[PDB]
């Protein structure tokens, strides 16, 4: 996984993806609105969402198998967890259908604390859990990128 | 910085990276003493060793101009302490002769805790804290590769 601040593109982040962010970063506003934004048909787009955090133990892990996820804070702090090893059994996989497959807290499960403007990119197959509180819950809104990988 | 496990070496790590940590792997022991082991020179190259953790706090962060650090737990649990912004003003600037440049403690400043396998990499500029305590301070037996950048990675400083 990889982690950033989006205020402070560097030549160590692949282009296509520091591309796609300078794209949020010149395109969302606070008034954007939560849903789905093009860049480049499935090969590159984002969501705009807006969620309440809730305790990392009660939401299920994910990863996917196709796209990879850049992950960037708008506004709020967020708890994401994720795990540095391939992922256990998903309980759903619908990996086919929708590119996802959810499954239980690993055992080895990390978490660092994001603030705005702060993103994190997972590749296909790593495991994250995005929306942990961090204390008590609270709204965070965020932009999700999507890259189809070859 | 990239967080990753030196045991799940995937297609998504930079090839050097993957094969600077694959040496690491095939030729270091749990026996193998602290010191510098070249691979390439000192175009690459590792350091092994045993320290103690300490509490981060007060202690100063660090960043380099030309060597990338992959930084790996061979034994214990570490806290790496970061910054996801660019570097503020230095104590001190060894930068053009040594390689590094010291500075207090980000107000932004994250913490990773990195179990035996774990490593993170850090390209130049990217502010660093190793061997943060977790808890009680206790020894991490780590290898740290050092690994020359071309002209394009280099750090700047706006
Ligand atoms: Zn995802
Ligand atoms: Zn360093």
């Amino acid at each position: 996984m990889i982690i950033g601040n989006i205020e402070h593109l560097e030549v160590w982040l692949p282009t296509a993806l520091r591309q796609a962010i300078e794209h949020v970063n010149a395109h969302v506003t606070t008034t954007t609105a939560p849903g789905k934004y093009d860049i480049d048909g499935d090969r590159l787009f984002y969501m705009i969402s807006e969620n309440m955090t809730e305790p990392g133990e009660s939401r299920s892990a994910e990863y996917h198998a196709r796209y990879l996820d850049i992950q960037i804070v708008l506004q709020g702090q967020e708890g994401m967890a994720f795990s540095t090893r391939p992922a256990g059994t998903p309980h759903t996989d619908w990996l086919a259908d929708k590119d996802i497959a959810f499954l239980p807290t690993s055992v080895d499960e990390k978490t660092v604390v994001l603030n705005e403007g702060d993103f994190v990119v997972f590749y296909p197959g790593e495991v994250h859990k995005p929306l942990c509180a961090v204390g008590e819950p609270a709204r965070v809104r965020k932009a999700v990128v999507k890259m189809l990988m070859a």
